[PDB]
């Protein structure tokens, strides 16, 4: 479609927009007695000329899927997303003056309960990768019109993630993608390192493969005609700001970022404003093509049953890659991305498959999980991410961010805990459990064999929320039946007797080693039951507590993991003040070091021995 | 100080030096079974003239604060980093053969049980960020003639963390500091994003504000002369090399990442780099000008007790400000640093007192932390790093490499919990205990007053790895004596009696609506303990307990943090199984909203109200 070139009146209404959201942005703050209006105030002819120029949506249907997405990554500019809304006509004008209270949802920074949210924002410079998620999607999967917009902050932009960002877009030429960056010079606490050196910010975007055009930020004209010329780039608008523009005695000034106006300067502020405005007359949003593709929205179903065989050895690493793969012959909805590690964690198998369906993602992790968030916006695919559990770490404020966006991903980390040998410590994740435990909306799998790796993967697809399944390198018998029946939360006895003297619950590598620990301690006519979690999150408080009611109330656990937030303390926390139960707990306690498997599950007390000898002290 | 131009004979002895170093680091893998050799060959000219013509250091004193610093960013080129020590004197040379063996400190990755590593690496793109603290050190604290010198891979250079470090080194000016860049166009999986586009490589540092050079990665004369001169900024060394450099066949090709030649290709590749080797003998390291200062070890000590009268209310967050200039006026090593939160976290205050002190890293968590541990090596500065609790989860891996590091760096993490009230859950830390109580060598001080507070301060700065302070915004009444005396794994019991029917442990503000349920329930004529941990971890189990032996075996704990990981878990896991002992649990279930303080408190059920019911409870 062609640029509709506005006229002035059709540019003094973008004016008058503009500053009917200032007002509303200091009217909600000052209400609240909390928030930015210097924040806000910054980006008011961006917002306006976006919302009533520029892009294309259903006011009253902001989650509709022909929509153009916008993502306000300097989330606390909120009071003014909040007031956009109104001024469309979905949200009511007075509730805007309910900013922050506990009886509303227009909450302190954007959230997904709110209907034109779709990711949560608030932790600054992750907003930009959700947008490349929601571009790449639009693009290469939804193969649709709607473009995606992103505003960000100048003292934002310091934050790698952003440039981790700008680096994807360009790598997969997201035409379809806007920044648009609010070079208002200040920060929170002092200006932003750059301030108003514009050519500078053209030239680190050009480095970066935008296109990057610099405007008046607070020019409507320039603004309509920046966003009304699309490119074959990613396009960054490189808008010239001031922050607290239009209040004055403010713009421009440091010491007011998060100050709301008091009470009498709000009024007078805002009388200042209003006197600039020539007409109440509000402009209408205009509709998006109607070319977004239907979505099934059905549960995900493997194409057959795991097709292992008992005692064969496999990694569960090499399992995940062989179940996604299969997975994603059942579903085109499945989507797989990486971060330079797929031979690793054999995410390379579904992209040999699925190639169409696979995203490289390269060495930034914080970007791959914002990518998947992006990518699950709107129900429009289910993604799996994959790198070793350890450089989820990198990754921990998006995925914390995730579950405050209420994002259905599924990510699987490789090469947990000392098992991995001689790479060492750096590449051991010894801290996933607890960290993924720690996110809220969490189910945490660890599958101790291909075959409960591979049910694993099934649930994942249909489990709502922050999935996580921890794989292991070690080649790991399989023990389990192809038919066996895996749940969220239900454990497995694996090894049983009548006259067991201890439950051992083990997981992955520790789990085998439970079982011959088992067998060497037999010798000594002392017999051990066997349990494996199969979730870690949400535990099978029940099983593990009717195990050891019949194993004389012992417990033993043992993980490739530190004793902090991990199997032990879960287990510890579920049955604390049971009577007659105890839990002993076996972990690893400091930093390890290279060395064969073997050799530091047993410098690291977690081995067949070290079990064996923890069950004959506790008998005593 | 006049660079020494070589002649061809050193030219020749810094090739044969290059391919003794390529022979090295192939042999030491083929011994081992695994490792990196192809990443060590395209590094291998590099590396001989870095060790054997520009640097400046003692070859049997690593350590020697005299020293220029390099940093391994790639660090899965130990191999190559062992064998430039052992060219140098320092180690012996058939330890090398020993790399991965539990028996050998010459592990996967590069760790400070090295003499010559102060950081470890391994999770690539945070050893620039290390760098640049080696760097400001020395040009600001030390003003010291040394340089620091950082290899980078080329797929490393997609990691966010790395442009957050080439920013900071041009901010603030680090015309002490050498990035060279192994541009081998190789990643893991596949080419890194860029390839051999040297241009774009160059394009990208200008415009981040560095001194850009491209060259020959495999001309020890372009190398010698690029390193040669030093610069008003910060210097980038793009160097164009293939990976797997001088390996016949496996030059150039993809599928070789990581893996290690076979024992018959080793031999007749050796052969043939040995073919290429002109003279055994080698070139001797060059000591450096002894510049940089004495600093002094002792003990830091507050020069006075903390002046706060019981009663008086302050925040923890304002009183850790307070502190932490009060210690900067005891000890010339303390330094500060901060993410553009100075003025909410207090910050502000030491900046003030202490401006050249203080360094401002603005929006960038990752390098932030990454700056601290560069500033904490070699014991040269105390460094006190802050910013939101919430915001530490951006900087996880950073953290988890510090420990791996043995690193002694302080982090003071603001706006704990709900209790902050209306921004919302993007700024609250829910997971901040947890991810803390993960990392091995942390102490985790959760101060819940202004003393608390300060003692906290002074505690850490002497303490040993990874002290974590977690502050909080509202204000709350000064609970003990100035005169009270605290110290690490020593908890408090502030309230009590003969007839308390259940402990109740609280920290911050839970702490305080503790006392405040407390005194509901006297008029109730039930009397409950309250006890104060100040540290989480570790905890002072054996005062948990004789509290709760006093108290019926029943404890309740009660904190402004998820449920898993934080205080209700560490205390159970200490406890269970002992006889009697019963612990009951109250935190936040879920992702929380904006509101009042107090309104959050309330529903998310870990207020005074919800404290008072939960006692009640167990007491029928
Ligand atoms: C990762 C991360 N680190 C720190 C913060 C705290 C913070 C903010 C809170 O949302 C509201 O004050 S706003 C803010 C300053 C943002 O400055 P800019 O990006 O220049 O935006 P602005 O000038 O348009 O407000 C910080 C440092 C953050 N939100 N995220
Ligand atoms: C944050 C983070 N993410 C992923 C990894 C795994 C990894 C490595 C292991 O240390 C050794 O294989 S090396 C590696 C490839 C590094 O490629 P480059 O930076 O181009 O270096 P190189 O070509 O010089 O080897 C990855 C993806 C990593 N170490 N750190
Ligand atoms: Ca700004
Ligand atoms: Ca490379
Ligand atoms: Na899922
Ligand atoms: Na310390």
């Amino acid at each position: 479609e062609s640029y509709h070139k506005p006229d002035q009146q059709k540019l003094q209404a973008l004016k008058d927009t503009a500053n009917r959201l200032r007002i509303s942005s200091i009217q909600a703050t000052t209400a609240a007695g909390s928030g930015h209006p210097t924040s806000c105030c910054s980006a008011a002819e961006i917002m306006a000329v976006l919302f009533f120029h520029t892009m294309r949506y259903k006011s009253q249907d902001p989650r509709n899927p022909h929509n153009d997405r916008f993502v306000l990554s300097k989330g606390h500019a909120a009071p003014i997303l909040y007031a956009v809304w109104a001024e469309a006509g979905f949200l009511a004008e007075a509730e805007l003056l309910n900013l922050r209270k506990i009886s509303s949802d227009l909450d302190g920074h954007p959230v997904p309960k709110q209907a034109f949210t779709d990711v949560a924002t608030g932790s600054l410079g992750q907003g930009l990768g959700a947008a490349c998620g929601m571009a790449y999607t639009g693009k290469y999967f939804d193969k649709a019109s709607y473009r995606v917009y992103c505003l960000l902050g100048d003292g934002e932009l310091s934050e790698g993630s952003v440039w981790e960002a700008m680096a994807f877009a360009s790598i997969y030429k997201l035409d379809n993608l806007v920044a648009i960056l609010d070079i208002n010079r200040l920060g929170q606490s002092d200006p932003a390192p750059l301030q108003h050196q514009m050519d500078i910010y053209q030239k680190r975007c050009e480095a970066f493969g935008w296109h990057a055009i610099i405007v008046d930020g607070h020019s409507v004209e320039e603004l309509c005609k920046a966003f009304g010329q699309a490119k074959h780039q990613p396009t960054a608008i490189i808008a010239k700001t001031f922050k607290g523009r239009g209040i004055t005695g403010v713009e421009d000034k440091e010491s007011w970022h998060g100050k709301p106006l008091p009470k009498n300067m709000a009024e007078q502020i805002i009388q200042e404003i209003y006197s600039q405005i020539q007409s109440k007359k509000k402009i209408l949003a205009t509709p998006p093509q109607e070319d977004a593709p239907s979505v099934d929205i059905a549960n995900i179903r493997m194409p057959s049953l795991p097709s292992y065989k008992v005692g064969d050895k496999i990694a569960t690493r090499k399992a995940y890659g062989q179940a996604l793969a299969k997975l994603g012959h059942a579903s085109d909805r499945i989507i797989a991305l990486d971060g330079d590690t797929k031979n690793s964690t054999f995410s390379e198998i579904f992209k040999k498959e699925h190639p169409d369906r696979f995203i490289e993602c390269y060495i930034a992790e914080q970007n791959m999980v914002s990518i998947a968030v992006g990518c699950a916006t709107r129900n429009r695919t289910v993604p799996f991410c994959s790198t070793f559990a350890a450089f989820f770490t990198r990754a921990f404020d998006q995925i914390r961010m995730a579950a405050i966006s209420e994002s259905n991903i599924n990510l699987c980390g490789s090469h947990c805990g000392v098992s991995i040998g001689e790479d060492g410590p750096s590449q051991m994740a010894l801290e996933d459990l607890a960290m993924f435990r720690s996110v809220p909306t969490s189910t945490v799998f660890y599958p101790s064999d291909g075959v409960a790796t591979e049910k694993a993967v099934e649930l994942a697809a249909n489990t709502k929320g922050i999935c996580f399944i921890r794989t292991s390198r070690p080649e790991n018998a399989i023990i389990y039946n192809n038919n066996e029946d895996f749940q969220v939360g239900q454990a497995k006895v694996v090894l049983k007797s009548k006259d067991d003297q201890v439950t051992v619950i083990g997981a992955g590598v520790t789990l085998h080693e439970a079982l011959a620990a088992a067998e060497l301690l037999k010798k000594e006519k002392i017999n051990i039951r066997v349990l494996d979690p199969f979730t870690i999150k949400p535990l099978d408080r029940k099983l593990i507590l009717d195990s050891a009611r019949a194993t004389k109330g012992r417990i033993l656990t043992v993980e490739d993991h530190y004793y902090e937030g991990g199997i032990g303390e879960a287990v510890s926390s579920a049955v604390v003040g049971e009577p007659g139960i105890t839990v002993t707990h076996l972990a690893v306690n400091r930093v390890p070091r290279s060395g064969k498997p073997a050799e530091l599950l047993k410098m690291f007390g977690i081995d067949r021995d070290a079990i064996a000898q923890a069950v004959r002290g506790l008998i005593t």
